[PDB]
């Protein structure tokens, strides 16, 4: 599925070709973010969902800063079919208020009628300028972390200047080999590609587990955006990735230090309500017929996580 | 595909059950070098007879041919393919050709294991549950290492555990895996896990399932367990929890898999390839995970 000229096309990219006509696949809305800077209660609207681990990132930052009443939300259906992400009735759906769209693609198009590109979440929508402010997770996270600080946000700097270099090092490997790793693996079409993705993925877990040995968080001893982008992948791992995406060299459950980080975070009031594994499980098994044609959702692993029990 | 008249095809009514229930009577016979065994490293059914052949020390009185891991549009095949040995009897390419050599008008499923009488140039028995009983005895006069895995004194217990284990485990992984509707899926393995539970409780205290004998109930059962965490858990969505999660089942798996004689019949690498490569309906990408690195924890059982 792409938006081709404001028209929704589940048919190639397309007939001609690369080209023919070239289609930009990156996040095309990189606003917010600039010099100075940042915003306003009641002004911005978050589009997101429970399946996407990229959207999860912004949900976790929206909670951690307590922007839940300053930044409203709409939440899409777990089934991604002919029309892609949709707001049709269903588990955990929260409708497109202001715009009343049936399909996520209609949000992009409401703003720019000929839009050509992918139609993704999360989207930070500027309600006043009636358009997308920015729709790249990594970026939004930062937008939400810096100044709403000004206007009632809970204190919290998850990108400490003192540490940006190290955070950066980690976000990069984690992004490339893990965040996007589980997808490169699950969607790979040749065995070689599957192995060439899957193995670096575990090399990265093997590394993260060491780093975490006498630590509580990835960087210094502070929850930071490093963990916040690692956690969405972990939380879905054993319960979705390990099976569906074949990431099964071992379980996150088999990495004591990581399993501990996941428990810590899945136990935080605030983060906990942003998790909905039933929904993710359903979106992943039920929306990828290339990989899982019956669409049947495994009776899952029963109890894919832990709690928090190794203090003193 | 079926052997229809045959005529290999991907109106007649084919019969599901295996059709050659030979052997089995009063007399045996069980001469050395007379019988040929057609199996493979992937198929659990086959694995039963591979084990019973290895336990009764009959691996030289009974020659094997070992099918190729990829079940294609032709079926089990002997093509030079990776993991094993060809048909020294009819130099056949496809397993179906074996069936056909004996009965050029055969109608049935083309399956393994097979007990072939090299002399009558026909199929004796092609039924796992039966083949193991033949091997367990009819050779004892002629050289079999002593063993009785269907000891008369227990046939009732053995027979009853077998029934449950068959219809909901042995056969349950498959039914849950090829189930095509969430509803059917759940109808199949919720009750399969029920049996793992039953089996776990039941195996508490015991070292084997029946008698303190390693018995055929254990051989019928090992093949499903040993493939379970590597293939079934993943590929057939049998994932409620691992066999690693059941301590006594694990105890039993280790105990058997480390048994010399038995260990040599286990090729999980081959198994994985076959399941993940041969069920496009279940796993169309054909990729074979990697996955899990140590399926069955090693071996350490004692006081």
């Amino acid at each position: 599925g792409l938006l081709i000229d404001g028209v929704w096309r589940d048919a190639w990219y397309d007939t001609k070709s690369s080209g023919g006509r070239f289609v930009r696949k990156e996040s095309q809305y990189r606003g917010g973010l600039d010099a100075g800077f940042r915003g306003e209660p009641g002004r911005y609207h978050l589009y997101a969902g429970f399946a996407c681990p990229w959207a999860h990132r912004v949900l976790i930052m929206r909670a951690l800063k307590g922007l839940e009443e300053m930044i409203s939300v709409s939440m899409v259906n777990a089934y991604m079919g002919e029309n892609g992400w949709t707001f049709l009735p269903g588990d955990d759906v929260v409708p497109d208020s202001i715009n009343g769209a049936d399909y996520l693609y209609q949000v992009y198009t409401a703003a720019d009628p000929t839009y050509t590109g992918r139609v993704t979440i999360p989207i930070l929508w500027d309600k006043v300028e009636k358009r997308i402010l920015n729709n790249e997770s990594s970026e939004i996270i930062r937008i939400l972390n810096s100044a709403f600080d000004d206007v009632g946000a809970l204190p919290g700097d998850y990108y400490p200047a003192e540490f940006r270099p190290e955070i950066d090092r980690i976000n990069a490997r984690v992004y490339e080999t893990l965040n996007n790793g589980v997808y490169r693996s699950g969607f790979a079409t040749t065995q070689e590609a599957y192995e060439e993705a899957f193995y670096p993925l575990f090399d990265t877990l093997d590394w993260l587990e060491e780093h975490l040995t006498g630590r509580e968080w990835l960087v210094g001893d502070r929850l930071t955006e490093a963990d916040i982008r690692l956690f969405p992948t972990l939380v879905r791992f054993d319960a979705i990735y390990h099976g569906h995406f074949k990431c099964n060299l071992r379980r996150i459950a088999d990495y004591p230090n990581l399993s501990r980080l996941v428990g810590k975070l899945a136990s935080h009031e605030r983060v906990a309500p942003t998790i909905n594994l039933r929904h993710a499980k359903a979106h992943y098994y039920g929306s990828h017929p290339s990989v899982n044609p019956t669409g049947i959702v495994p009776v899952g692993p029963a109890q894919p996580l832990p709690g928090l029990t190794l203090q003193s």
